[PDB]
DNA sequence: CCCGTGAGTCCG
DNA sequence: CGGACTACGGG
């Protein structure tokens, strides 16, 4: 599934390279294609057979997955844990409070560092987690506005976003059939809902459940992030399959 | 001769003059469909404006689902494709909305007031020849507008600035338009039209009557009572019967 | 982020 | 002379 997973990203970053965005909108950057490098290290080290469970991401945080094309790649983590490096280049149009520095960027991604530090504690080695599990985002683009901050698909006018979710909903129609995933998990609802309405639109044999997302903008997210969702992972039943 | 050439001309210069304005405030989108749908549009003149014409159909604008998708004026894509029978590649506006996708001739709706007005010539002419012999078909404006969230917006609902100077543009085009194809009578499709159409060829002076039958739009109830059975007695009184075999 | 409250569009 | 569906601010 690894080249085939893959595939399916470039067909992906071939139809939304063609979206224009505005408005709002104003910088857009896609690292999986100025972080091509370290994403394909991440999967071809990581991906290489079929999957039992697909965790789902929404799309980039500044800090990790656009500075190291992994998803929830908080740079500490994914440099330690994962061991995956490899080069970084840069979006066209950088915003200048927005700069991609790749594993030289100075600051942590929450959302990441939490996300990789529960399976770290959990399954101590990569190889244990990605045993049977794969992590991906719906959306691989992160968004800025004049001033550099961040608009999640969420943000979006209702106008930009339908265009790109139905497309990123049929990429992830594609990528659940190539890894054959039984379980999607869906990070935050946002994820848990639109691959639920995506997966069982095309009537794909698979289901959707859902984790609290880790992101430091969720205040529940704040105290006892990892407790929680230790305890949802025991109620999917998937601890079994991370040990 | 043949007035094929010369009405895409027109058409070709009033797309001109149109590339140059800017619309603001509540439309969010336009489309021109003779930019991205020419190839059917050019050969549906081609196809049936060989000759001059007695009588000239007009129709507002373009709707979302009928000449948007294909090109050709109420063009509803079951009976372009296959009444009139004309096929062409579509493309897409450079900005779309995603509620107004232009899918061309695979677009799934199939656009009520175009199928009622190309079903009535279908019915009364049997086959698109006897039909175009003495009349054609033809928009006073053909750019589409869209609010924010994609809702049609038609030439009227546009802030007078902008309202004035597109129809002033369309009208010159249309008064050509008249000309070059020789019409002694254009029948505006809808009060705006047949109003619209009046203006602009009195104020050039032109020796052309203007009348008018009810547009087919499903938003007009009496024309989802009994559409066909009240154009057939408008045309009937008009006296365009007889060129419709 | 997650949820609640509620306004624009369709009902051809 | 409503029903369903699907922006934005505060916790
Ligand atoms: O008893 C009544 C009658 C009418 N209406 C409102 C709703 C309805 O749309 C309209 C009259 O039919 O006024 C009510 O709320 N209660
Ligand atoms: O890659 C990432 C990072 C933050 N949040 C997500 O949902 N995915």
């Amino acid at each position: 599934p690894a080249d085939s997973f893959l595939k399916v990203e470039l067909e992906l970053n071939l139809k939304l390279s063609n979206l224009v965005f505005q408005d709002p909108v104003q910088y857009v950057y896609n690292p999986l294609v100025y972080a091509w490098a370290p994403h394909e290290n991440y999967v071809q080290t990581y991906c290489k057979s079929k999957k039992e469970v697909l965790f789902l991401g929404m799309n980039p945080g500044p800090f990790g997955m656009a500075q190291t094309g992994v998803p929830f790649g908080e740079v500490n983590h994914v440099r330690d844990w994962l061991q995956i490096e490899g080069p970084v280049s840069k979006p066209e149009v950088e915003h200048p409070k927005r700069r991609i520095r790749g594993f030289e960027c100075p600051q942590s991604e929450v959302s990441g560092a939490r996300f990789w530090s529960l399976f770290k504690s959990l399954c101590g080695q990569p190889e244990t987690f990605f045993k049977h599990c794969f992590v991906h985002n719906h959306c691989p683009l992160i968004f800025m506005n004049h001033s550099g901050k961040n608009l999640t698909p969420t943000d979006l006018p209702k106008a930009q976003r339908d265009t790109l979710l139905e497309i990123c909903d049929e990429a992830l129609c594609q990528a659940v059939r190539v890894l054959g995933v039984k379980l999607v998990i869906g990070v935050g609802r946002f994820s848990e809902q639109r691959a639920r309405k995506a997966l069982m639109a095309e009537g794909i044999d698979v289901t959707v459940k859902g984790i609290m997302h880790p992101s430091p903008r969720n205040p529940q997210a704040n105290k006892g992030w990892e407790g929680i969702v230790r305890g949802q992972l025991l109620e999917l039943g998937v601890l079994s399959l991370l040990t």
